[PDB]
């Protein structure tokens, strides 16, 4: 009754390398991934997925309910007005399975003149005590530097695929200024499993997650060897397989906005899944007044009538309606 979604793997090593030949060959089946079901695994991209996973689990297994409403974004702490974004997602025994923890660009300090102006999505990020988390701090931010630059990577090959020099998205995606995102989602084992967590779509599978588009340029996610995600087709919800030596990488809503819509968002969304596992995304968001001029690839003077959007007010509203759509996760 439902079918598997094509899900290619992609070398993605010549995309950090001078072959520049090479190069095209990963962007054009980066193109023929965005054009199909919009899913491709990221392989050879150098970056430590077991460390990740295992630090990631590490710290979701010991962090005690004090130390989450210490962490808490304003959500479920209203001291915290601060924290839309960064900061402890936490879960509702018998009502939300799903719990997680959100962080930010490291280089948004008090010093940052974003910060300092009280910029909407920028924040400074929460940790947790540093004895209690023995090195956790330093793994997650190296973790965001080491995604960072694979994403980079990535951007490249994008760029590429379009037709586009090289740096066409990577020249907005920057250190000082990127609003990109880290989020490490605990999805646990519960027995018995709340009902009130468990939604039923319209078609009957039982989900996690409602269907939904990502906010952002690319996504770059991580998850544990536990098949969860679909993605819609015509057919209908096709399954995506799990690998969790690689990364699942597809593009968001505005990457549709500027070609648009040749490089679609796919509609995605959770299967339930009684089991303990991870789900960790980073979103590669650009700057905040960052904007890319609408192309379109199918015309011969890729002429396009989308406005130009900044990316800021992409991104406020974005993470905005999907709360309103899919609930405070
Ligand atoms: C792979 C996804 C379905 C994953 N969930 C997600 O990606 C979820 C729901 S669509 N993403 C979000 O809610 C947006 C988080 C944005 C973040 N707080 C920020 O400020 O940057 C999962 O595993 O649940």
């Amino acid at each position: 009754s439902v079918s598997k979604a094509n899900v290619p793997k992609i070398d993605v090593s010549p995309l950090f390398g001078d072959d520049q030949a090479a190069k095209m060959r990963v962007a054009q089946q980066i193109d023929a991934a965005s054009r199909d079901t919009g899913f491709f695994y990221a392989v050879n991209h150098g970056i430590n997925v077991q460390r990740l996973s295992q630090k990631t689990k590490e710290f979701h297994m010991s962090i005690t309910p004090e130390e989450k409403w210490d962490l808490a974004i304003r959500a479920y702490n209203k001291e915290h007005q601060d924290q839309v974004r960064a900061g402890y997602y936490l879960s509702i025994p018998g009502k939300k399975a799903v719990e997680s923890f959100c962080y930010l660009n490291p280089n948004f300090t008090p010093d940052h003149p974003r910060i300092q102006a009280k910029t909407p999505t920028h924040e400074v990020n929460v940790w947790p005590d540093e004895t209690k988390h023995p090195g956790f701090q330093d793994f997650a931010e190296q973790y965001y530097w080491d995604v960072f630059g694979l994403s980079s990577a990535l951007l490249k090959g994008y760029a590429l695929a379009l037709g586009k020099e090289e740096n066409f998205f990577a020249r907005h995606f920057k250190p000082d200024d990127t609003l990109a995102s880290v989020v490490l989602i605990r999805y646990p084992y519960l027995d018995p499993y709340p009902e009130a967590a468990i939604k039923t779509a319209a078609d009957g599978t039982k989900l996690s997650f409602e269907w939904h588009e990502d906010v952002s340029l690319i996504t770059v996610l991580y998850q544990s060897n536990v098949q969860n995600l679909q993605v819609e087709t015509a057919a209908g919800y096709q399954d995506i397989e799990a690998d969790d030596t690689g990364y699942l990488i597809n593009c968001g809503s505005y990457m549709a906005h500027l070609t648009n819509n040749y490089y679609k968002a796919p509609i995605q969304r959770v299967k339930w899944v009684n089991a303990e596992r991870q789900s960790l995304p980073f979103f590669v968001n650009l700057g905040y007044d960052s904007v890319i001029d609408p192309f379109d690839p199918r015309e011969p003077n890729g002429k396009s009538d989308r406005e130009p959007l900044s990316y800021g007010d992409y991104l406020q509203n974005g993470l905005v309606s999907l709360i309103n759509k899919n609930g405070q996760t």
